[PDB]
This record gives C-alpha cells, structure tokens and sequence, in this order.
C-alpha cells in the first residue's frame, strides 16, 4: 500500500464509528504502522481491541487537557516507535449547553474549553512530537463547515474550526521548511458517538443527504480513505489544504431543487417533509 | 448626517490614531452621538480629551477580561443614553512571543489569552447590550487578512480573527431575528499604537504599499469611512460581512509586477530593493 | 452629498426597479452629475424621463455588442462631460432556456452570448473610457452568489458572473495604478424586468427572506446606498472587492431555524410551507 | 489498484510532459485502462507511442472547437469501450497576446476563444459521453489559482479559470443526481509545453518554490497522483470541490519570511536575488 513502513499515531478513537477509527482503517489496509490514544480507562475499553484488530500494540493515554500526558506520549513513541511519519488530530469537545441555543449565551468557561481541547490541542500535539516527525511527515486535524458558513447550533464550535482551520494554515508554513505537510478534511455530517449527542443530528443529516450533490451521506468509509489520501505520499503536493469530503454539500448555495423542474420545488418539500 | 440622532457605543480607543477612533471621528461627522470606553486609567488620560473634542461626556471604563465592568457599562449607557444604535468593537490583544518566532512555541496562556479578549469580549460584549439595542442597530469589530491566509509572525492572532470572522457570522443569525447587524471590517496594515509595538511592522507595511493594487497603504479616514458605511443605515442590507479595507492588497496571488513589462520585474525588486 | 462635482455613467437601467436605477437614485441624492446609456428605443421610452427625474439631459444609446456604439460613447462623454469619476456597469442577458434545466443542456452559442453581454462588455467598456477616467474614478458591476455558490437554474450565468468576479480582480490590478478602483456588488434576489422573466423567481426570492439573517427580502434602495459607497470617495480605500448587499443571506450553510427550538425545526417549514 | 477494471478517457495530451499525461500514469499503475484524444495530427506522433507505453489503442481526435469531433468520439468510445469511469479534461487555450500586456487590451474574439476552449468544452465533454458514464463515474479538469487571485499576465485565462471552477459546481449538482463526481485540480506551476510558452514562466516559478510552504515546486507525479486519487473511489464522497497541488502555496498571505528572523526578511529577497 501507499503507507508500507510508514508509521503513524491516531489520537481520537471513541468506538469503532469513530472518523479517526475509519482512517485509521484505511490506513492499515495501506500497510501502515499505528500507535493510538485514549482520554480514559473506560474508552481504552473499546480502543483497545479497536487496536488489536489493526495489528497495533501501542496504546498509550492522552487527555488533551493534560500537560504532563504529552511528556508521557512523547517518551513513549520515541521508546516504542522511535519515529512518526503521519498524526491523525481527530479531538473536539465543548460543554452540551455552548450546542444548543445561540453563540451569545456562551459562558467564557464553554468558550475556552472548547477553544482549548478542539484547537490549542493540535498545536500541543505537534509541537510536542515536532522532534520525532520525519521528513515528508503529513498532519491531519478533522473540521467542518460550521467553520466558514453558519450552521444551525454549532455556535462556538465553529469559531473553533474556523481557528483550527486558521492553525493548520500557519503550521503549514512552520513545519514546511523541514518538508512536513498539515491539513484539515472537512467531513460532512456522519453518526458517532459525539454527535450521537447532539440535539436533532438526525435533522441535520437528512437536509445534507437531500441537498448534497451526490444525495447521499458520506460514509465513514469513505472519510477514511480522504483521511488515508491526505496521510500518504499520494498528496505530498498537498498542504495547509482543507479538504471537503462531504458528498459535495459545499457548493450548494441554497436548497436543492434541480431535479423538480415543473415549477421548481424543494427536494426538502418532497422527502422527508409533504 | 447618516447617523444624526444615532447613539454609538465606541469600544477600543487607545489614542488618536486607534482605528476606533478614525471610525469614530467619521460616524462624528454623520450626526451621531458618541460614547467611549477605556482599558484602565491611564488610558483614560487619553480617552477623555477625545471624547470631549468629539462632543461625549459618556465615558466608561471597561476591560473586557473583568466581568462586572460588562455589567456596569449596562447600567451606565441604560441610564445616560437609554439605548444604542451601533457598538464598534475593536479590541485584540496576545503576548508579545506568540507575534513573533511560529504558532507552535504558542503556549496555553497565550493562546487562551488571545482568543478570550481578541473574539470572547466581542459575544460579552454584545449579548450583555443586547437589550439595549435598537431595531437596526449595527455591530463592527475588526479584522485582518492574517484571519485566513499566512502572514508573517501574525501567528496565534490569526488563529483569533479566524473565530471572529466566523462569530461575526453566528451572530448576524442570532441577533438578525431582532433586526440588529453584525460585520467585520478587515482593515489591512496601518500604524498605530498596538502594531508599532510589533515586531518589523515597517515591512508588512512597505509590502502591502507596493503589492497593493491602488500602490498605497489605507488612510486611517478610510477605515472610518468604510466603517461608518458599515454602522450606518446606508448598509441596512449588509450583514456577516467581513468587509475588505486593504487598497485592494486582498485580491494579489503574487507580488506585483503589472506596469513594468519588459520582461516583467517584481515592483518590490525595484522599489527599495535596487 | 459624497459625489459633489463628481460625474459618472450609469449603464444598465430598463425601468425604475432596475438596480442601476437605485444605484443612480442614491447617487442622486448625493450631488452627481449623472449619464444614462439605454438598448434600444423601446427602453429609451423609460431610461428618458428617469434620466430627467434625476436632472440628467445626457442619455447616448448603447448595445453592448455593437462595436461602434462604444465609439460614439467615447465621442458622446468627451464632448458633454469631458470626464468620468465613476461607472456602473448593470448588464447582463442569457437565453431563456440556458437559465432554465441544466447547464449541460447549453448551446455552445447561449455559452458565448451570456459571457460576451455579461462580462467582455464590462472590459470593453472600461477600456473604452479609459481615457476620461479621472484619478480616484470608481467602476461598479453587479453579481450574485451563483458566481461561487450553486444556485437554482443560474446556470451559465453561474459561469458568467464568476469570471466577471475575476474581472474585477484583474481590473483592479490594471486600474489601480492610475488610482482607479473597480468592485463588484453582489446583491441578493430583487424583482426587476430581467429576474421577472426567470423561472420560479418567487421562490428564490421566498426562500432568501425566510432563511436570511435580517429575515427580509432587499430593498432597491439598500441595494442603490450599497453601490453610491462603493462608488464614492467613502470607499476610496477599498478595491477588487466582492461586496454582498443580501440580508446577510452568504452566510448561511443551510436553512436557517434558530427561532424555532422546540426540536430545532426548518423556518422554511413553517412560513409559507405549513 | 484503485481503478483496476475502470476505464476513462484522457483529453489533452501533448507530450510525456502534459499534466494529463502524469495523471494518466498514476491512473495507469493503479489498473485502469485509457483513451486518449489529440487535437491535430502534428500532436497524434506525441500521443500514440505514449498511448502505447501506457497499454492503449484507443486514440481519438478531438478538437474541442469542432462539433463534429464530439460525435465522432461518442461512437468511438460506445464501440471501443461500451462506458466510460472516469474523463479527464485537461485543456485550455488563449491568444498569446491575451496572456501578456493587460486584461484591458482584450479582445472580443480571444475573449470568447479563451471560454470556448477552456470552458465550454467542459461541458460539451460531459454533456456528450454522458449516456456512457457509469454510476460513480468521476470528471476532473484542471484550473490555477489565477481563477480567484491576481496572477501576473495570467489575465484572461483567470476569467475562464473561474468560470471552469463554478461549471465543476453546476456541473458537480447535474450529474450527482446519478453518482457522478465533478472536480477541479488547482495545480502549481509546473513545466510543460503550454506552460513553456508563457512570458517570465521561470519567475513564477521560482517564485512559488521559495515562497511556498513546502518550499519546492510540485512534480508531474505528484499533480498525477493527486488526479489520480479524485477520479476514483478513493474519493468516492468528494464532489465539486477546488483540490489545489501546489506544495500549499494557496495559503501565503503575503512572501515568505520564515527561517530568517533578524530583523524578518523575505526569502526572496536572499534566494536568487541578492
Ligand atoms: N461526526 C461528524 O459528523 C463530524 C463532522 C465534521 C468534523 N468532525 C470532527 O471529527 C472529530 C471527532 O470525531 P467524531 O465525530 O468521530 O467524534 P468521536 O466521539 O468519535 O471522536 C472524538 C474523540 O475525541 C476524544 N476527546 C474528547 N475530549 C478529549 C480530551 N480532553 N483529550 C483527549 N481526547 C478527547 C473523545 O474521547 C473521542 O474519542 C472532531 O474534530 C469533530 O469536530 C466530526
Ligand atoms: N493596526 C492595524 O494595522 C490593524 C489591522 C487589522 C486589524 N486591526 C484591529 O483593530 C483593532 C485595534 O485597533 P488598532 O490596531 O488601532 O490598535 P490600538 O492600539 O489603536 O487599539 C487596541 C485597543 O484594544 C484595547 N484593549 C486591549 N486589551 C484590552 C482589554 N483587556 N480590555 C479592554 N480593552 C483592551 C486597548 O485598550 C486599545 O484601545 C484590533 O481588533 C486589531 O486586531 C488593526
Ligand atoms: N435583480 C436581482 O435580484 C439581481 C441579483 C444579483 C445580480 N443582479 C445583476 O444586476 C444587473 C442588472 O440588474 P437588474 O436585475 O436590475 O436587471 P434589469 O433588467 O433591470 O437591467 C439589466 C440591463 O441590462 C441591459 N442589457 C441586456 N442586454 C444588453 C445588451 N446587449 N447591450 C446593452 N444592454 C443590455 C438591459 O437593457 C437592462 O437594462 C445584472 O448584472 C444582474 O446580473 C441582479
Ligand atoms: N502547467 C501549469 O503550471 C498549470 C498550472 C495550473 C493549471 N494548468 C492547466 O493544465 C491544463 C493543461 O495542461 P499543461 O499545463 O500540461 O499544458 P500542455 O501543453 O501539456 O496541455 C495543453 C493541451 O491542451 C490542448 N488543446 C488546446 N486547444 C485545444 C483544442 N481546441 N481542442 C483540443 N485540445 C486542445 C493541447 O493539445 C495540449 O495538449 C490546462 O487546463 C491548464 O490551464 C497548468
Ligand atoms: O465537529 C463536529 C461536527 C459535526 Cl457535524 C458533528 C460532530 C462534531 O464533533 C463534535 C461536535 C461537538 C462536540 Cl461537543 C464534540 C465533537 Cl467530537
Ligand atoms: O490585529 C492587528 C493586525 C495588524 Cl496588521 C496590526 C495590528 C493589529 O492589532 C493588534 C495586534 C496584536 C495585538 Cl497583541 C493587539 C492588537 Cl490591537
Ligand atoms: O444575475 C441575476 C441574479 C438574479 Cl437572483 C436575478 C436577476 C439577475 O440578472 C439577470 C439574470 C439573467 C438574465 Cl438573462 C438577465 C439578468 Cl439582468
Ligand atoms: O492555466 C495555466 C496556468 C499556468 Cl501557471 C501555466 C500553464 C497553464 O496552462 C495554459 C495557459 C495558457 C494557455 Cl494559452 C494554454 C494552457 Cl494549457
């Protein structure tokens, strides 16, 4: 595969629907060498065997909020691995309440939270394993519209996409000097444990799989092998990009219609809503 | 005047040359009535002749990372002006390090310092006013190229404009429901007291003088105007709109080169760089 | 007004809801010494008492794609206001059919119509008046999100409006030595004669008021004091910009739905879709 | 591979240094089986003996100016292959002249020769081999950031390059309604007969190689892979969307400066020019 004897850390891993689950599929189907993370015990419950399955023997813990588990990290691939030639940056959190309701009701406690785990993350993350990354070495960090366009309810979590989006464009430009490539796939919706937490996700699922040119969600499949591409050398041409992965439900610039032509009606005003 | 009779919460002036105040001196001029706030004392040395020299005896003392000043600036306009028109939000604020060396020696301090003051202040601000905002009133806050696109040592701020371009944009959905705008006025480089303390600003500014399409830097009136457009009725169909003061430097792909053809000679190679 | 003593051509106006007509009132309304063009006689009978309507006796005939028409032009200006500070170029036409079914469907012959009437016109008119340009003079056009976002039906007009935003941008560059500023003004959905005879227009012109942020459709005048900016001094530190006046509709990444929380449901599905 | 059993077309091939000749080869290693299409016989002694390196005896003329042509190829492609998985549309032509001095001087006619052939053949291609697309089939073309960013001299060419990207938009919400996926490759500056053509070509080049991230211009191979993963199912949830291969260029703000730090200065000014 595009990935043989290229080693590379998964940091995201819920459960088995996890994005970073999906990538890290293909990417051992590339041949990859991976290494994961886990924020808790009671998710290495799943990482684990999630790891297994991927012939991975390194496990390691890493809450993002948590200095001193980077030193950890950072003795522990050098010890384990040695070496990193791709990260996967695949972390978002901010308090139920900043989700739901309007942007100015956002506490500065849910601001920085989200701010913190969801952006200065990558930052801490690449910084603390820049000395290990080797040349041609790529970073992917997950985002996705709600960065540059407003989508319902996503309030400050956009306002943290929008600067992870920002902070992969800057990193770029750090890290190209030593021949090392960052960038953001932008995903569309899709079903996982964190946004099986989201109030009426399955709304905000149907108007992408409706609307989007392809009509249809992406899979998790498919961001996986997005996530892979952008990983592998097969875009080493590639940086500081963010990458739509999202059925094409970019361009629309409003509610589809096209394929009604009798006077024009929303696909909306015909499925799922008559 | 386009504003006569308008009353305007003016947030940011440091001195004379602040972009708050260009913005401010321009709205004067349109008949409106203006309020001031300062950071600390000895800021309002400065502060206060201004106000005065532009007709305003409201002036308030607010630094936006101290949550009762938000609390007491409400009751200070709710008593001397009863409601507001337009609030003009320019405030940003990040350590001298993270301007200067990359984004990834960025430490949690700073970033969280930079984001809370320079876009968190801007959604405090608002929702705390909220109530006390006329139908049609106008918010501005300001903003920089660096928001989405590399330059130079901009860094973490970049990473700040980033989330305020994008919660200018969920605010405009927020508060339009209520007839109220929200914008942004990216502004490209000009002197004043925050970038003369900023590492070879002399360069950032030569360059966009020479690449710039209209060959020159923007005028601090200019700013004003583009602002006081942006606060006045005269923009009543404008909103979540990151409105481009630059000379026109924003549409360059490249360094200039157009007026010499010869064989086509990079203006910045001629222009003090013989 | 911000246009005392200034002169300017207002090329475009069908009737009195054209948006060069609100473009012209506003300027009007601010001491310019204005110029009219019209296509053909038919459109003469309504550009002719507009034309009084705003103390304006110079009104020259102009098809776009009549070569000679421009040199008569040239005469016409030189000799009846020897100079121009400003242009506003509101032009466009493609067939019936291409701005109906797909783009795929369109004849290599609409192709061309709508690119020459709709985006060389702006180039061969800019580069015809060249020569009566005063310094700091201001060029105008119009566009709409279709140029970067899918929209019902635009079709080649899509494709049209795209390159002519790209027009802009490559003018700016040319002009701007010369002190010379060209933008662009993409408003949102009006009803005019040329958007009266696409089809469906209501529900595009619904669907913006219900999912826009000032939840409201533009008005003529918004539209009108929006180009009077961009073509005043107000502006002069502004150029190559694609400037929207839609109710702050670019925004949105779907349908709007924050006043209703219940369960978070589409705005469209409850006005005027029960 | 990636593609092996899927079978498409390559339009534009001029030689072994042709953007569509590298795809061509990435798509080739990963099992597909191609045509190719020259536009006159002086360019049929370039195509075949690569047609043939690259396992190919389908090689059609194709002038896309030519009706007639598209017709033949219809037939040629239904009786040589039955169906087609994938078109790649690599082709753009403009007067010399239109390429140099300013957008200005344009001429009506290489205005619409610079559309047609660059733009229009888009869509008479797809419009055309439709019927013998596959579900999931896959149409890339090629553009440059000229499309939405001044770039020197490039003039024209930027127009129709704008237009290309919003027909991948339309054209991306046409043929989605039956799986078929539509992108645009943004590639850097790179080596090739078209390309050597161009007034000062060594200047921009050299100029994205030291001002670019990556600090390296992009290969053949590299633009290759990059097509390569958008025509198959690799990127089977991506649609309408602008994928730039340019060592990530795109992201500058402003020239480099980076590594040096002294007083920051840029690194063109200490890379080929002292
Ligand atoms: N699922 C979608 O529709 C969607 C769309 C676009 C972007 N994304 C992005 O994908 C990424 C998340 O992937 P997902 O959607 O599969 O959700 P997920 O729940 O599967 O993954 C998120 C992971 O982040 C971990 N995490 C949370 N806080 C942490 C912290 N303090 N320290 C260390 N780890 C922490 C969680 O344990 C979890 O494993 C996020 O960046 C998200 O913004 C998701
Ligand atoms: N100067 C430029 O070339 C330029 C370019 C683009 C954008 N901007 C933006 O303009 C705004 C500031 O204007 P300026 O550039 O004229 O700088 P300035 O020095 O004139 O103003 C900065 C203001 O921010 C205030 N401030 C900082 N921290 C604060 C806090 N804790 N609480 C309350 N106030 C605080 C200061 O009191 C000061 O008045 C910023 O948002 C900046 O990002 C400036
Ligand atoms: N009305 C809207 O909702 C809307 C939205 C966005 C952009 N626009 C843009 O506004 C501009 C026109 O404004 P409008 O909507 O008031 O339409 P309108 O019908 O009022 O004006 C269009 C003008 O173009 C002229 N024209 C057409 N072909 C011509 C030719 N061959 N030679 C000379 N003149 C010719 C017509 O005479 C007419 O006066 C167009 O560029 C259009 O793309 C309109
Ligand atoms: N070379 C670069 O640095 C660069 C950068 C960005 C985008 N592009 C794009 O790549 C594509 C071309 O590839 P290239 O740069 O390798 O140049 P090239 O010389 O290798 O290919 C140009 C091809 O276009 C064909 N062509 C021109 N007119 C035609 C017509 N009327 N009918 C049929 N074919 C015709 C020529 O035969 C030629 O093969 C163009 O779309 C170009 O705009 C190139
Ligand atoms: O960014 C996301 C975007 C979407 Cl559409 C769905 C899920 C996403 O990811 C998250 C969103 C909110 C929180 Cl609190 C945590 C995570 Cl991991
Ligand atoms: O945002 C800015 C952009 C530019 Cl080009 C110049 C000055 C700016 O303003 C600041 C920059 C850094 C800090 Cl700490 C505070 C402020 Cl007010
Ligand atoms: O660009 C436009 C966009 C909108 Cl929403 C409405 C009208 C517009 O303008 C035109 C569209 C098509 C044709 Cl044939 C002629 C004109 Cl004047
Ligand atoms: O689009 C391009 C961009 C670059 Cl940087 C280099 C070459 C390009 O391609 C062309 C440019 C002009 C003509 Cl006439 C024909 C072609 Cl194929």
């Amino acid at each position: 595969g595009f990935l043989k004897g290229k080693k590379g850390l998964i940091v995201g891993v819920a459960n088995n629907k996890s994005i970073a689950y999906g990538i890290a599929q293909s990417c051992f189907n590339q041949g990859a060498t991976l290494a994961f993370t886990y924020l808790n015990e009671s998710l290495e419950k799943r990482v684990r065997p999630i790891a297994q399955e991927l012939n991975s023997p390194y496990v390691y813990e890493l809450d993002v909020s948590k200095e001193e588990h980077f030193k950890s990290l950072y003795n522990s691939v050098k010890k384990d691995l040695g070496s990193l030639d791709f990260i996967v940056h695949s972390v978002a959190f901010a308090p139920k309440e900043a989700l739901e309701g309007s942007l100015l009701e956002t506490s500065k406690s849910a601001f920085n939270t989200a701010m913190e785990i969801s952006v200065y993350s990558l930052i801490e993350l690449t910084n603390t394993l820049k000395p290990l990354l080797n040349n041609g070495a790529s970073v992917l960090t997950l985002s996705y519209l709600g960065s540059t366009k407003y989508m319902a309810h996503y309030n400050v979590m956009g306002l943290a996409k929008a600067a992870l989006e920002s902070a992969v464009r800057y990193l770029a430009v750090d890290l190209g000097k030593h021949h090392i490539r960052v960038n953001a796939l932008s995903a569309g919706p899709i079903r996982t444990l964190a946004s099986s937490g989201i109030a009426d996700f399955r709304m905000i699922l149907k108007w992408n799989e409706i609307n989007a040119p392809l009509r249809k969600n992406v899979s998790l499949e498919e961001v996986g092998n997005a996530g892979m591409y952008l990983l592998s050398s097969l875009s080493s041409g590639v940086s500081g990009e963010v990458h739509f992965v999202d059925a094409g439900y970019h361009v629309m610039g409003m509610g589809a219609v096209e394929e009604k032509d009798n006077k024009a009606t929303l696909l909306w005003d015909l499925h799922k809503e008559q």
